[PDB]
């Protein structure tokens, strides 16, 4: 078996020819030839498992979009006595939106055709009933010709807007900089519009390279997102009937809003529209996916007929929280015979 960086990299004879990448959110990963259809790939291992593995996996073979990665191959041993590590063999893509920004400044034109290519794969996750929930540069690859695809999909749910409500300050565990503010309020992001403000982050960070909202801890996230949008009115502070949220808010100093064209003073007007009702304070407020594809600044792409949708809403067969090691193990060798010779 191969090995790379002193550490088993075990993909068999069909990929060769392994170069290191870097760490992932899940372990190793590198490139590989694939001797098959005879491109480079990528190839992620995942080494007791984690139900965000389980969780990733079953949506990803779900969903087939041009916009969301795929699953090409999984590579694990024939049995679950010999199973440790599975392999998650993908499209290898370029580079990523978090790399792009720290190098290149974006034409208005690439800031447009990613940000419709974005809301694109969204439409379909959200046409699901899945909620991305951890929506950021890194987590929407690019290859060569600028195609995107929204990866990770290990913090995914099943929307579920009844069961959203939540207490002041509860924790969370989604990537802090793209949070919405009612996550610090009163919403445990079962909900869409958690998504669409994701997306309006990544919009501002694509205006000027550098992430809008950089809280260094959870509730200095919050007040990074009041500086610029300013105090929420009257009828959006009503609208949070939690207490120790309200009173919280209640507390602070009157903040003005920052202008828009201030802030992104090279943007175009279009965008900086969008971007005000992606990153709208009251989340019932908050612009929806489909809305947004139909919004003038993506008028040059918007074409419903052309954004998918997908055949049924996706559901997970048992609630995944309360299962132990041994069915979670089990589950994972089930859910990747589909790969076995
Ligand atoms: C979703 C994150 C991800 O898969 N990123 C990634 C990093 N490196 C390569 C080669 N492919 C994908």
């Amino acid at each position: 078996p191969e090995m790379v960086r002193g550490q088993v990299f075990d993909v068999g004879p069909r990929y060769t020819n392994l170069s290191y990448i870097g760490e992932g959110a899940y372990g190793m990963v590198c490139s590989a030839y694939d001797n098959v259809n005879k491109v480079r790939v990528a190839i992620k291992k995942i080494s007791t498992y984690c139900q965000r593995t389980l969780r990733e996996i079953k949506i990803l073979l779900r969903f087939r979009h041009e916009n969301i990665i795929g699953i090409n191959d999984i590579i694990r041993a024939p049995t679950i006595e010999q199973m440790k590590d599975v392999y998650i063999v993908q499209d290898l893509m370029e580079t990523d939106l978090y790399k792009l920004l720290k190098t290149q400044h974006l034409s208005n034109d690439h800031i447009c055709y990613f940000l419709y290519q974005i809301l694109r794969g969204l439409k379909y996750i959200h046409s699901a009933n899945v909620l991305h929930r951890d929506l950021k540069p890194s987590n929407l690859l690019l290859n060569t010709t600028c195609d995107l695809k929204i990866c990770d999909f290990g913090l995914a749910r099943v929307a579920d807007p009844d069961h959203d409500h939540t207490g002041f300050l509860t924790e969370y565990v989604a990537t802090r900089w793209y949070r919405a503010p009612e996550i610090m309020l009163n919403s445990k992001g079962y909900t869409k519009s958690i998504d669409i403000w994701s997306v309006g982050c990544i919009l501002a960070e694509m205006l000027s390279n550098r992430p809008i909202f950089p809280g260094k801890h959870y509730l200095d996230q919050l007040n990074h997102i009041l500086g610029i949008l300013g105090s929420p009115s009257q009828e959006d502070l009503n609208c949070i009937i939690n207490l120790k949220a309200r009173n919280y808010l209640l507390s602070l100093p009157h903040k003005n809003k920052v202008p828009w064209n201030r802030l992104f003073p090279n943007a175009d007007s279009k965008a900086l529209d969008l971007l005000d009702k992606m990153l709208t304070f009251n989340p019932h407020k908050r612009i929806e996916v489909e809305q947004a594809l139909a919004h003038p600044y993506l008028e040059q792409y918007y074409d419903p007929s052309d954004e998918p949708i997908a055949e049924a809403p996706f559901k997970f067969d048992m609630e995944l929280d309360d299962l132990p090691k041994e069915k979670l193990k089990e589950l994972i060798f089930e859910e990747t015979a589909r790969f076995q010779p």
